[PDB]
């Protein structure tokens, strides 16, 4: 089984349709809106925004392509992936970032990238232009760090964040290592977080959704990984 | 050769995701949001809002599970699965609709279900609670006619449309057959009108975005519809 042949039609979505594109620019044009209206409400502390960086600000698809040619899933050659620093910003992504810096928000890269990439970061971050790419402003992830729950936190007690921005749900606060069922249940019951306080991308090619099927253990075989995505899925009789 | 496999991923993350659910509900709360907006500020004819069905407000991923389960490809058991009228609506959906109709807003569903398939979509919009479930609200398409420019006009000589809701671009006005260059080039020059005017909702599953890539004839061999497929991939040195 070619597992990496199962990604193809989600890769070539993310890479291709104007569809896609389209739905970066609602997210951002969402968040700028709801920037303005957090703005003019007011805050107790200094306002910050946090965002993910991988399919959320930076584009990683050609990696994932990559791994479709060569039937070599991820993380075979990610770090050199994230060594050549020439993922494409996400469309909407530096233009809302920039308009956030010119009111004065401060911007929290909040990513699961590694601490030792995040000089590697900071170069991508520079070469699109994202504004703020610093140390104190990318917090990556610790080695043995579980999610992103703790960043988040530490943000929180100098800054008001008032928007959050992410492709996957653990992006937000509440949504770490559940089921299928539970994240899907938890989605339902924050459903007015939405486009409110929590700007949500599409990413079908990977993420905790895929994880989730596997009980966030990825050391299952390629044959194991294909029945597990085959009984997941619910067919019409 | 066996092109349905290509599909798994995107399938699987559209039916189990909580992602793609948040992405449902942040779309649907961003029009409640834009509708009250366009109510406030008055219109000249009686406000519409025009909607797609299929993976806008119907859900039928089941019959793309199916085809992936079977390997067989469309249209195989399509016109079957619309005639058994057992979609499930979409996340946050029905609420908005129920919200738009106590408005005084009227819905257009314009739809490319074709108009011997109108008993079976009245059905189902029933079944799951849809307003104005008739005749008179639901836009099939016609044999002679492509794309849904012209019902889009017919609305529009007697409402003022002040939202739009699709899956696929062209859904909205200004998107029918175009290349995969020029259609992106478009969703670029109306970037303002996603999350405003046009609201879209994430479909990797299938649409004019593949189409597109076969200069919409899909009377192409699996073999060249795959070294397409394979070919539009963008990956990395
Ligand atoms: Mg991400
Ligand atoms: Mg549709």
């Amino acid at each position: 089984v070619k597992l990496t042949d199962q990604q193809l039609m989600a890769d070539l979505w993310y890479q291709t349709a104007g569809e896609m594109k389209a739905l970066y620019y609602q997210g951002y044009n969402t968040g700028q809106l709801k920037l303005d209206a957090a703005l003019a409400k007011g805050t107790e502390k200094k306002p910050a925004i946090v965002l993910d960086l991988d399919e959320t600000v930076l584009d990683n698809s050609p990696h994932q392509a990559m791994s479709v040619k060569t039937g070599k899933g991820y993380p075979y050659k990610w770090d050199d992936w994230i060594n050549k620093a020439e993922a494409e910003a996400l469309p909407g992504s530096i233009d809302f970032l920039k308009y956030t810096e010119s009111k004065g928000v401060d911007i929290y890269y909040i990513s699961n990238r590694k601490t030792n990439q995040l000089d590697a970061t900071i170069k991508n971050l520079e070469r699109v232009g994202a504004p703020q790419a610093t140390k104190e402003h990318i917090l990556l992830q610790d080695p043995k760090e579980k999610g992103k729950e703790k960043r988040r936190e530490l943000v929180s007690q100098t800054h008001d964040i008032v928007l959050f921005f992410g492709d996957n749900l653990s992006d937000f606060t509440g949504f770490d290592g559940k089921s299928v069922k539970d994240r899907n249940q938890a989605v339902t019951d924050s459903k007015a977080q939405f486009g409110e306080k929590f700007i949500i991308f599409p990413n079908p090619m990977y993420g905790d959704w895929e994880g989730a099927l596997y009980d966030y253990n990825f050391k299952k075989s390629d044959a194991e990984k294909d029945k597990i995505r085959h009984d997941n899925l619910k067919s019409f009789d």
